[PDB]
């Protein structure tokens, strides 16, 4: 679980989204994994605007933040899930590092910000769903 808090919006996983995320929904997109819903309180975390292929991401399953070098975001197949069928998940960065099912959520920062949340992984790869081309989240 876990979310970003930007200005008046909430960015979290799409497949761990609430009644409340959809009943405010700003964006959502299935092949991304990711949806925005709109807050009455202002977020204070910082997006980074960069092509940074380097950070430090939470992992809730070891209670431990692990730093890590990441792709490019790109089009990744994802195997099949209770969520989704298989099928190309897009702007998705990986890393070797562990993550559990309960790990989604958990941020991926750099020097210069969020640079985005874990959204898939298994077999000692990690997953993270970009979002530091989402240039409105900051307007
Ligand atoms: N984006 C997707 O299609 C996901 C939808 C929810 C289900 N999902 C996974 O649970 C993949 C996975 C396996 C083993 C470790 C880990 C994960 C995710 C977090 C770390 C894939
Ligand atoms: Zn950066």
């Amino acid at each position: 679980s876990g979310a970003i808090y930007v200005g008046n919006y909430r960015v979290v996983n799409r497949h761990l989204a609430t009644h409340n995320d959809w009943a405010n929904l700003v964006w959502e997109d299935s092949s991304r994994d990711l949806l925005v819903s709109s807050t009455t309180a202002q977020g204070c975390d910082t997006i980074a605007r960069c092509d940074c292929q380097t950070g430090v991401y939470y992992c809730s399953s070891r209670r431990k933040h692990y730093p890590v070098s990441f792709s490019k975001p790109s089009l990744i197949f994802v195997e099949a899930s209770e969520y989704y069928p298989a099928r190309y998940q897009s702007h998705l960065m990986l890393a070797v590092g562990h993550s559990e099912p309960g790990d989604c959520g958990g941020i991926l920062r750099c020097q210069h910000g969020v640079v985005g949340i874990v959204s898939t992984g298994g077999n000692g790869l990690v997953g993270f769903a970009d979002v530091r081309d989402l240039l409105w989240l900051d307007e």
